């Protein structure tokens, strides 16, 4: 639907701070999709949510670990080693262009193409950074889509896409003519 | 073929991992065969499932293989035979759910230190990377299996796919001498008009 | 009398 | 038909030894098509098959002669001249995207970008190898399509499709869940 | 003017080989006009034949012209005056269609050594390439003419294109003074 | 009366 796609894109663009803590998001999603699991239902939102939940719950911890590893490695690489410039590393598009696997060799020939003589301790840092970038992009997209599909399953597509729009508008406008407080789904707060 | 038994068998995970084709041509044929439903904007269950798993693989398999290769290149650098590799102390997929999302490296290095306080930073990195790569590889194997399953189902029906795998397993469990001179397949018929 | 495909796919035995 | 597209892809994906030799293929294709020519029919398979036969009869000889001329120039090339590596040899997709005319100049600038000065003989050798590669790709596609349409004409389309699917599946299995005998042409030979 | 005579005069191969358009423009126009029927997955006679000829044209022509320029370079760096080229001994398509599809090169070598058994390797190569170029060029000219024919037939119609071509020839025959400044067109 | 195409297209004279 056109309004649904509008809300979906506006979600994709959202400021990343209104999305709740991923931990509680996942906990509530896998606590609220349990009944449909027991009932074997196959609704669209149910499928997408119970799949992105598995994806996140499987690949978020390792990505955060990779980031921590890269941050620990930056401290131990020898100093003034001329860090790799941003944009030269393999990104998502050329990555998915590369066939499955055989990407480490491409990153390696790329890092040597910029600096033939580069310590392995920093080649590893660059590789980890470039991998975690892709992982985090995909996982953020998944988090967003999960929040959307889940809140839609809870309240209704045509009741959440009339909140995404109000929020987008109030969020673009400047502060003076937009009241003082943001809009919420009155069904949450109504006595 | 007692339909109940046939259904209770033929669970995808009951496959030796040699039957599935390579990931490359697997995803290739999956895309080339589900593109019609994509362009026609289908909503079918199996289509959705194959699409999700295809995106998952296409996004994360590259990075998992890269992490394996990084573990290798790093083992090529670690102090040789100066650091006994600790098994078991590292956490596999099962204990992952208990750990909150994020702060996994915290627990991992905490255990590594409880094992060897003087553990060199580099071998520490290698252990972390190998553990994470195993965690991802298990789930990617699962996703590959489910993708093959949902794809062959989209093609030939779950009633026929589960009836085929069932026959395949009870064939593999039949001695190579008395199996016969044929293998159970899935018929792909096209009668004329 | 189907298999225990709780979600759309089939889970472990 | 989606099944026809599947069959075309399957044909494009085959071991390249399952097909018969060009000589006998063209022989029996003409021997089975001549009557439709004399009767002035326009069946799709007839059209495609006769056009592909004309193509092959017109270009396979020249392609093979080109290969042999390359192998003969390799006897006069100065020794240990470092034959050009791939990547500096234009392939089919680049040949398709580059304008219809003046392909030799692009190949020349590419080989000189690889090595600034390069002997005329080895230049010729590389040019011929690339051109013959392109022609061979095209003629392989043509041979496959010709066998497909000719056997489709002589034994219907459905049976050929069934056989092709069965055989491609038999080939795409890891030798352990396959059998001990590949599906044989008798399948389409017989009626149904 | 009259239908039977117009139908018996119309034969693409009667054209002067210059009224035809440029190959690249022709191919571009044919591709752009077939794209719709392609996506519709039709089975029309003209569509099939035209797409086949277009594929042939975009794959062979490039290698054909390439071969020509290669032979030209070899002649430029051949023994300049010595080793005069063999006139007419080279085989054309009418003969090449007879030899098996494997060993045209052997028969060409036989012809060359028959004319002269003491002939340099590079001149040998240049001659072989020139002959192959002539063969492929004849075939590609036929292909171009058939492509133009079927393209315009698909666009307008065979009844119209035939009558049109008939008028074109009857205008080429007339003298430049008493003919029209311009040649006719389709849909007149 | 029509020039029946020997092959699918129009051949030479």
């Amino acid at each position: 639907d056109i309004n649904a796609s509008r809300a979906l894109a506006n979600v994709y663009d959202l400021p990343d701070d209104f999305f709740p803590k991923i931990d509680d998001l996942v906990r509530d999603a896998k606590d609220a999709l349990e009944p449909y699991w027991k009932s074997d239902s196959i609704k669209k939102h149910v499928l997408i949510a119970t799949h992105f939940v598995d994806l996140i719950e499987d690949f978020w911890q390792t990505t955060q670990g990779m980031h921590e590893i890269a941050e620990s490695l930056r401290a131990v690489i020898p100093p003034t080693t001329t860090p790799v410039p941003p944009g030269y590393l393999i990104q998502h598009e050329e990555a998915e262009e590369i066939p499955l696997g055989d990407l480490f060799k491409h990153q390696e020939e790329r890092i040597v193409s910029f600096q033939p003589d580069y310590p392995i301790t920093a080649r590893i840092h660059a590789h980890l950074k470039a991998y975690a970038k892709i992982n985090e992009e995909s996982l953020d997209r998944a988090r967003r889509l999960l929040w959307w599909h889940y809140n839609c399953l809870l309240w209704g597509e045509a009741q959440v896409t009339n909140y995404i729009s109000r929020l987008r508008t109030w969020l673009s406008t400047p502060e003076k003519y937009r009241g003082r407080d943001a809009p919420t789904i009155e069904a949450i707060t109504r006595p």
